């Protein structure tokens, strides 16, 4: 008979430097490097095999809360309180563009893939897509009425997804800006994370009543309900691993990373090690690999290693 | 500083 896999995952590398709570890390798309922001208004740079610390890259007033590369590995874009959002060449270090016209903390951002559109989320309660190339806003969606928690790009480009505080989980044509789907739950509790499946037909959305859900958006229909972990306060990044076996990893505030069998919905693992909140997971996008990333009394990046 | 990601509700 078949018998399941789990995951091994075990900590292979502990990166320090940021001096205050990290927000968000991201491995390029090329798999060479990590990218992390943080309170500290500094985003770095690190190998993505090796957590060797590459370069500190800075010029926002105040603290960064995400960032996303581009689909080339030769841009990020990063998210502040600073009101803007920043377009960075990595090889260069320097600002190429200062995207401007949220009235609130920028909270979330990500490129599209062809990487000449960015989509930003803001406590302005709007979604704003953005000529990566003029850095003007081509569109504000009148997306939410709360902060909006993640903006996410599906695999073609052609839908956004958008969660926030006010409950709801939202569809967004790319081209048109037309709402296609409103998603929503009886008490509508905050939606604190959402993201596209890799295959674009699965949104995955994390609400502040410590569960995660797989949902259909089409279909309007939730598929699989993911609990355990801890999660009341805080817009925990979540994932899809699908380098080996299939996997929704997350953070959570009892520390640990959770791993769940994205099909049966079991915890297949936990890794502690962080300090405080880990508030960013992410995937690496050939190898087994975990980056997770944790708030004030931490500040640092671990990465993990599994042999499936 | 602060950031708005890094603050709980």
């Amino acid at each position: 008979k078949p018998t399941p896999v789990k995951p091994n995952y075990a900590l292979k590398f502990t990166l320090a430097g940021h001096t205050k709570a990290v927000s968000s890390v991201k491995f390029s798309p090329n798999g060479e490097w990590l990218a992390s922001s943080s309170a500290d208004k500094l985003i770095k740079i690190w190998g993505a095999y090796d957590g060797k610390f590459e370069k500190t890259i800075s010029g926002h007033k105040l603290g960064i809360s995400d960032v996303a590369w581009s689909s080339d590995s030769n841009l990020l874009v990063s998210a502040s309180d600073d009101k803007t959002l920043k377009i960075w060449d990595v090889s260069s270090g320097k600002c190429l563009k200062t995207l401007k016209g949220h009235s609130n903390y920028v909270f979330c951002c990500n490129f599209n893939p062809q990487s000449n559109l960015i989509v930003s989320g803001s406590f302005d309660e709007s979604v704003r897509i953005w000529d990566v190339k003029t850095g003007k806003c081509l569109k504000t969606l009148p997306a939410h009425s709360d902060p909006v928690s993640a903006v996410h790009f599906n695999r073609d480009g052609s839908l956004i997804v958008s969660s926030s505080y006010d409950g709801l989980c939202r569809i967004w044509d790319t081209a048109s800006g037309q709402c296609l789907k409103t998603l929503i739950d009886d008490d509508n509790p905050p939606v604190s994370f959402v993201k596209f499946s890799p295959n674009g037909k699965y949104i995955l959305a994390a609400t502040l009543d410590n569960t995660l859900k797989l949902w259909d958006y089409s279909k309007g229909k939730c598929l699989k309900t993911y609990t355990g972990h801890k999660n009341e306060k805080y817009c925990i990044f979540a994932n899809f691993s699908v380098t080996g076996g299939k996997w929704i990893v997350s953070g959570s505030e009892d520390n640990l990373v959770y791993i769940w069998n994205l099909q049966t919905k079991e915890i297949v693992q936990k890794l502690q090690g962080h300090t405080d909140v880990v508030i960013s997971t992410a995937c690496h996008p050939t190898e087994n690999i975990i980056a997770s990333a944790a708030l004030e009394n931490d500040k640092t990046i671990k990465l993990w290693k599994s042999d499936c």
